[PDB]
């Protein structure tokens, strides 16, 4: 779990709400991004974990499925 909005998350879970799996903020594959820890730096866009380095509701990220762009992340907010 995370606290207020997840932006301070900085957990190693990697696994969408529907049971899908993280693409790395690094990877153009399959999602095509600007959301990369070269782009951002100071926002643990490391590997492919979950974060919230957009102001979101939860910690979040774009998923290995090439038809799901993005969704939140099987988490709590503690």
């Amino acid at each position: 779990c995370y606290h207020g909005n997840g932006q301070s998350y900085r957990g190693t879970f990697s696994t969408t709400v529907t049971g899908r799996t993280c693409q790395s903020w690094s990877s153009m594959t399959p999602h095509r991004h600007q959301r990369t820890p070269e782009n951002y730096p100071n926002d643990g866009l490391t590997m492919n974990y979950c974060r919230n380095p957009d102001a979101d509701t939860g910690p979040w990220c774009f998923t290995m499925d090439p038809s799901i762009r993005w969704e939140y992340c099987n988490l709590t907010r503690c």
